[PDB]
């Protein structure tokens, strides 16, 4: 190849590598604001026409990503304060990213995942809401979208599958997810989503099951992995 | 240097970086495939003449692969089934990775590490084999072989080394490994790996330990690096 | 641009994203050494006029990372014997790095955190200092100072601000942490830092909190960036 083919060849794949790298940034700033209930540099990370999914519900733009880490967030965990606060727990530990950018360079999916340790210390746990638990851990797998605008990544949809919970005395093994699928929507809910997802979109939680389809190809076999060759040879 | 140098040097740059990627991707997507209890996506990862190192025994081949992955543990956690299933968890968490590629790009070492979150709900608790944990946390670390193959990174050697186990209720400090060294090969064992290690490689589970060596050299001091020196200043 | 405007900038990019790998290789190489109470290959990470900061105080090069990582770590979980030793757990879990490359690519910083699964395991809790527990959780956050020197990058700065810690049969909630910000120096205090920290900067610990600020710019709205805007749409 000329001089100039290979510098282009160079710059696309320089700018590929920058990219995995910015779009896992965005996840792990994501977690450390999220650690401290601090929603408005969570909401700053979206692009203004991208949403957050929770719970099976759909939470658009600015104004939702602050509905549902600011008014439902915040309020529960802090009493509305920016964090972090004394005695007040809330680390989602953010790690394991396969990152795929799009041909095109302009959008990307990326798979991640959260443990979180969570809870009231004894000081402050009259501030708990009756009905949480004081301590716990919680787990779950992030599929996310993301755009590049005017050259900068953002978040374009953080979709959040909560997987299991445990109260911290007792394990996941004797605990049940309080949380369900979302039901009903904002307004009447005031910080339910602005939408619920489709049926065929619905997960019921810890100890119900549901797989979250890798966003990633298999990084070997590509579109020329097939499960059933591979199962012949298990007994 | 000439442009012609100056491109080379940056095209096996770009390489080794795109390189460290690969190798990370290939354990980040081993992980969640394995949290699924699905084995064929597993194997897949592998080079054919590749194997997979646990308990101090190699189970070689995609055959290999299959039996520990498919007929030991998809049989133990899920009765057969691809995963995930109702109320059971097996959360292999993948971090802290330290890749070395070799000089010529054609193969590369790394040192990974996972902790899990496992066990049987109480809604399926009756599934359990007697004798097994309702619920644990276990870790261990990877220090794995990788080849290039027609441009593609594979696995060559996945070594898992068990490090500590802990039943969810008693913790670590309480908790012995049942788990030990395997003494009995395939076919006899019908989980069993191929051959044992040899006698020097051998290693006693928790709460035996034994260090497992960087494949890595000092990252600042690299073969320069010798303990005694420091030592003198210790008290 | 020139092929040689394009050449510089390539070699100036490839360098960064170099850079990057090797600061977070320093930080994940620190964790798989403490792990194993070697803190010979902790110094050896440190620039010669580097130092380490835990509880409010200063340990100033070699000599002080030795004193920590040697005099006190390691003579209180092995009795002063590079590990890892039969029984004791110190698995120091690193993640989720954030690092920022300064414009003239010769220093850094960095924020990371740890999760810390420790203890005496019953065989050996006769060698456990009276006092301690036999098994507990530790988590902090790291705000890292880096410099690269003559071409090898090195910690100039590892300041390590524990979180939270949790006796393992009791959790955070019902733990308060024993250790407290540094009051004696060295050599008074054997184990003691070089200087305590200025009074902004002393932090108390756990159930007490206080904000680490993040090294980092908001990752898509930089100096932009202003709570009160977003502020206005949380209710
Ligand atoms: O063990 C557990 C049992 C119950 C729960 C509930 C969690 C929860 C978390 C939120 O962020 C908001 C909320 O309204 C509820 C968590 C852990
Ligand atoms: O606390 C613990 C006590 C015992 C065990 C046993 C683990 C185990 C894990 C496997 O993948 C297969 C198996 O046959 C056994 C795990 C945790
Ligand atoms: O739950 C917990 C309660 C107390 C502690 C004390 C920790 C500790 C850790 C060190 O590295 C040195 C030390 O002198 C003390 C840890 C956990």
């Amino acid at each position: 190849a000329s001089s100039e083919s290979r510098l282009a060849a160079l710059e696309a794949r320089v700018t590929e590598l920058e990219d995995l790298n910015a779009i896992r940034r965005l996840q792990w700033a994501y977690g450390y604001y999220i650690d401290y209930n601090r929603p408005e540099e969570v909401a700053g990370l979206f692009a203004k026409d991208g949403a957050v999914v929770f719970l099976s519900g759909e939470y658009v733009g600015y104004e939702g990503v602050m509905r549902l880490y600011g008014t439902w967030f915040q309020n529960l965990f802090t009493g509305g304060r920016r964090g972090p606060v004394h005695g007040l727990l809330l680390d989602h530990f953010q790690l394991q990213d396969v990152i795929t950018i799009a041909p095109d360079g302009q959008t990307a999916k990326g798979r991640f995942r959260g443990i979180l340790a969570g809870g009231w210390h004894d000081d402050i746990v009259k501030d708990k809401p009756e009905g949480m638990p004081q301590q716990f851990w919680e787990s779950g797998i992030y599929e996310n979208d993301y755009v590049k605008e005017d050259g900068v990544w953002k978040i374009k949809r953080l979709d959040y599958m909560m997987q299991w919970q445990a109260d911290y005395e007792t394990g996941w093994s004797k605990t049940i997810a309080h949380l369900q699928p979302a039901a009903v929507c904002f307004p009447e809910n005031p910080i339910g989503p602005d939408r619920l997802l489709p049926e065929t979109e619905v997960r019921q939680t810890w100890p119900h099951r549901a797989e979250v389809p890798m966003s990633f190809a298999h990084p070997v076999l590509a579109k020329a992995f097939a499960v059933g060759e591979f199962t012949k040879l298990q007994k």
